[PDB]
């Protein structure tokens, strides 16, 4: 009915209905013109000749290790390149934000209401004859069957890129501060109104909660000492709400800022490390500033950890999963003479794409043990029995699963994978190819092109009929990996623009904030600018054990 | 005790304490260096030699009317100048925002908590030996006495620039969508979490309230017809909360989106004009889009009125109060190849400075009548007796009061002016000169330099002792007006940057919003781009009366 159901406008133009059966595309600044913004301006025709595909660019970034070794040690050049990844990537995100679940047209409600996840592509309207607009059958293929046929794990597939459980739980930890779906509202509503990296998962989303978590001496965060070691305080002692099953004794009900991190010892590990680090930085800042009271130590410490997180997140975490020989850099200055919006809103598709469960193994191997999922969940005594050092040691050693490539979602969390498919459809996501187009990628012309193989591809073809009706989420986990990599094209290309904007749009990266005094002077800034995963762990975990995001 | 109490750092550098008795200034990007960022870099030395003073620049803009006639008609040039006014002004604002009443250092709480008005200058620490930092006596002069000696009106002083009551109530209507102090919390807290021009004063701050004001047919806003004429609906009918005194009969309890606009007929006049406008735009959009439902008509109309409001605010209202022969322009394209932040946070000092009560006359002269304040307040039957037409006609005719120049606050609102002094102090505002410096203005060296006259200055010198201890608010209203102007240097130079950021920082001005389809196509866009106070009133008031912000 809606004449815009077919998604007729290309190249980021907007469709608009002009009477019941006619539409009109708005091609403003798209670099194109014509009824569907398909015919290019001249300046544009040149750019599309010279623009290397993402796989070409990927090849260059993951070869010529000798040339990158040299380029990484010329500050001038490293700077030039990073700056081009930042500006080129960010330009793919609409900032200020545009759509949500309920608004396929720009609207003030869409813009002002912070409870919604935003949306890189508008939803498909409710009065469209098919779920993906105009193509395909009236119903998408049974979600249970997509799951079973191409998503569930038969035999574990290790990540060829060497990603380990320190990498896997770090993703889970860090992402769970900006992915917090408000299930009472529905999917496509968020409880993280910071829309970015604010460490509410350490410090709490609300002031009331933050105050319960705080000691009010020396800027510090309450804690308890068990054995010789520092752990987070109890629910009983603090009264902060936490989600624990009823059978959990009150001495193991740990209170951290994210009410869910009790659920997996992996989370609670990072949760403990970051608590120690906040209190660590407090001791440093008190020494530099005997004149400072508790508020200032506390707030400056938080600002410091916000900094460390973005540093660690770019130069270690993204660095590792990217596979690049070029050394990525966290440097706000790169964007000070560039056009850039220091603001962010987390996008449904980003949450959707970040469901990286195939990372998880069959068993969690800590020390001499192999814990099943059943044994591991909601079981913090494991963390206590072995201790942080042994966790970091064992999780550095244990290989994680490959995400793309298909058939590596562990059965233990099949519910979770099916929900991901079902909720995508509930939120009226557009098709895989509409998302590829949106991030400057060649649509897939067949399923065997998508998967790079014959069997999963043939299964998918019997289920969806047309490639243009294939869905994003399943496509991401089934896609052909890059050679010996954990991810395919689509995952990298959608992910990177969401990721770096969330990181660089933070206000501490803005000119007026990025200066020593914001962080308690030059010794405070240094903590940010020398941050790493090794030193985060070294300074906070007994015996400075080796870690990495990578198996050795 | 705080070694930063003296505000030692100059040129926008930040003070930091390094032990109990020593401080350090961080000069990053200030264009200066040294212990107090006083000694200029070379490139800076050149700029301060070529930089005209604001009163020089004011002279050029308000003279040579023959040269401007030509410049206003060369689109190339008008664009170049307006772009320079936008970028040069905006640069004086910190965006993302920095401080509030409770935070004199950068902090995540200051940045994330949208309940606070932000703050162009840090509050004076609580352990400073004096109310301005270190200068003056332990107490500021008795506020009642400052009020009575230099602020209260003896004889009505008309504005020399011709500002009339359409102007005065327009300033009132428009600003009360972003100045909404949360008195329960304290001053320095705001109830407008939009921090800008979102027309909540028309549509309501919350969804719950907005829905009660809506008709849910053709995107329209509920209304009633009394006499022939369209007015806003009642509280009885809609259930929206309004502030009315207990003696107000239910038929006169109009429900608008801002709960206070019941208390002055002037507000309720504009309140009605915009209501009509919103519904006028709905009929137009309905005609262009018979396929459109109620939500989209309603949201698209609101986007258009956000656009009209910014257009009129720049090209008519500011235009008039500026006194420039140069014709200011609303065109978001100007900023598309510029560094600019499409976000805003309204500032205490902006709210403080915008307390323009001297505008108000001794009597409100509608038609053949002269209503006292007591007769006018909370009395909408006056609005009903005369009708919108006679309001517009009479308010176009009646001069408003001069704001600067001293002694023009009408006795009827003396409470308000004293409050204003008291709450500045309560919020720990810095002195007049620290603000002057902060906006690139020569500190006043004497009181008589400030006032331009002897008598008020003498009185001020008896009360405050030192000019560096003079307060901002009083000084704005007692300042030497520009020749035959409503305002002094300090008002214009503080106001203009806060104003143009609020206007241009709105999202509709951003590349991704500013295109016809956002506004329902080319005809929708045209409403924005041809908007003016004359046509806002012509299209919506019986008999297309002439208006202006200026007496004829
Ligand atoms: C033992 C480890 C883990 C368990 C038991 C687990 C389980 C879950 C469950 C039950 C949900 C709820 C979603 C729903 O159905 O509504 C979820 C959400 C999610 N998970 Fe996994 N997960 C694990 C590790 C991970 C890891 C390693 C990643 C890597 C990034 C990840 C990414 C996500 C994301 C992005 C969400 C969405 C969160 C939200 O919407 O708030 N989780 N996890
Ligand atoms: C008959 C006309 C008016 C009356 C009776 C009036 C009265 C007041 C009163 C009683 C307050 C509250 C102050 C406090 O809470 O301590 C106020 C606030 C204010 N007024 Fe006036 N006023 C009038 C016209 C104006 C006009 C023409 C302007 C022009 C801009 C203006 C600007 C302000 C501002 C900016 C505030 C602060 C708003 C806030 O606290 O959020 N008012 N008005
Ligand atoms: C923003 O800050 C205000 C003030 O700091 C917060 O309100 C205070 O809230 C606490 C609850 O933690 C109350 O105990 C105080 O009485 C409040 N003070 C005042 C004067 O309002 C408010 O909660 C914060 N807003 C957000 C969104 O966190
Ligand atoms: C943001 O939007 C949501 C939903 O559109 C608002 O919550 C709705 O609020 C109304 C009341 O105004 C309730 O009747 C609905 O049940 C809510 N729906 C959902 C799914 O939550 C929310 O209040 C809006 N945010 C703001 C700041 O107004
Ligand atoms: C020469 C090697 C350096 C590569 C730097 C760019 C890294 C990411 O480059 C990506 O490539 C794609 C195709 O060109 C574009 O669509 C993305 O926007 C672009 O950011
Ligand atoms: C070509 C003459 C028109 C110049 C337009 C500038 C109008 C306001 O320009 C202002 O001038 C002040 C003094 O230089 C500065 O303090 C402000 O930053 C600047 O925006
Ligand atoms: C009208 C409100 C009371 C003001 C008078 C008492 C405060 C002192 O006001 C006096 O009035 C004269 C004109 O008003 C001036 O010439 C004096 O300098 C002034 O101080
Ligand atoms: O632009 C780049 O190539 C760097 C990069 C930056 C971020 C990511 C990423 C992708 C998905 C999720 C999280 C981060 C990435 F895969 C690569
Ligand atoms: O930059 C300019 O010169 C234009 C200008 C822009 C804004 C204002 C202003 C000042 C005070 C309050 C409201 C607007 C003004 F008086 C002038």
């Amino acid at each position: 009915a809606n004449p815009c159901c077919s998604n007729p406008c290309q190249n980021r133009g907007e469709c608009m209905s002009t009477g019941f059966d006619q539409y009109k595309c708005d091609c403003t600044r798209t670099g194109f013109y014509g009824e569907n913004c398909t015919t290019p301006e001249f300046l544009t025709r040149i750019k599309l000749l010279l623009k290397p595909t993402p796989n070409t660019v990927h090849y260059i970034l993951t070869h010529f290790k000798g040339v990158w070794n040299i380029v990484n040690n010329i500050p001038f050049l490293r700077s030039l390149i990073m700056k081009y990844v930042l500006t080129s990537r960010s330009y793919l995100i609409d900032s200020p934000p545009t759509y949500n679940v309920h608004y396929g047209y720009k609207s003030w409600e869409a813009f002002s209401n912070l409870s919604y996840y935003t949306r890189a592509l508008p939803p498909v309207a409710d009065d469209c004859p098919t779920p993906m607009g105009v193509k395909g059958n009236k119903e998408l293929p049974d979600s249970k069957e997509v799951l079973e046929k191409v998503l569930l794990r038969r035999e574990f597939i290790p990540d060829p890129q060497g990603s380990n459980m320190m990498f896997a739980f770090f993703a889970q930890h860090f992402t769970h501060q900006f992915f917090k779906t408000d299930h009472k509202r529905g999917p496509g509503f968020t409880r993280g109104l910071g829309h970015g990296v604010d460490l509410n998962h350490i410090y709490g989303e609300t002031l009331d909660r933050q105050h319960k978590l705080r000691l009010f001496k020396d800027g510090k965060l309450k804690y308890q000492v068990i054995g010789g070691e520092v752990y987070p305080p109890t629910v009983k002692d603090t009264q902060v709400e936490m989600i624990y099953p009823p059978h959990i004794p009150e001495n193991l009900q740990f209170a951290v800022g994210q009410e869910v991190f009790g659920l997996v010892p992996g989370l609670m590990m990072y949760a403990t490390i970051w608590l120690r680090e906040h209190n660590r930085v407090c001791d440093i800042l008190k020494q530099e500033h005997p004149e400072w009271g508790d508020e200032q130590l506390f707030q400056t410490s938080r600002l410091i950890l916000i900094g460390e997180t973005i540093k660690i997140v770019i130069e270690d975490y993204v660095q590792h999963l990217s596979g690049y020989h070029f050394k990525l850099k966290f440097d706000p200055e790169l964007l000070f003479n560039q056009q850039f919006q220091y603001q962010n809103r987390i996008a449904s598709e980003f949450n959707t794409l970040y469901h990286w469960h195939p990372l998880l193994p069959d068993t969690f191997n800590i020390e001499d043990q192999e814990y099943s999922f059943k044994q591991f969940l909601y079981n913090n005594s494991i963390l206590l029995e072995h201790g942080l050092t042994q966790f970091v040691e064992s999780f550095t050693r244990q290989i994680a699963g490959r995400v793309a490539g298909g058939r590596n979602v562990p059965i233990a969390v099949q519910a979770v994978a099916k929900a991901s498919i079902d909720q995508s459809r509930e939120m009226k996501y557009q098709s895989l190819n509409e998302y590829r187009k949106r991030f400057s990628l060649k649509p897939y012309t067949s399923f065997e092109e998508l998967t790079g193989e014959k069997e999963m591809a043939a299964e998918l073809k019997a289920l969806y009929s047309d490639i243009d009706v294939m869905e994003l989420y399943p496509a991401l986990l089934v896609e052909k990996p890059r050679p010996d990599a954990i991810f395919g094209e689509t995952m990298v290309e959608l992910g990177a623009p969401f990721s770096l904007k969330g990181l660089m749009g933070n206000p501490i990266c803005s000119p007026q904030y990025w200066k020593p005094s914001t962080f308690g002077g030059e010794v405070g800034f240094k903590i940010i600018n020398t941050a790493s995963i090794q030193s985060l762990i070294c300074n906070n975990v007994k015996g400075c054990p080796f870690t990495s995001f990578n198996v050795q």
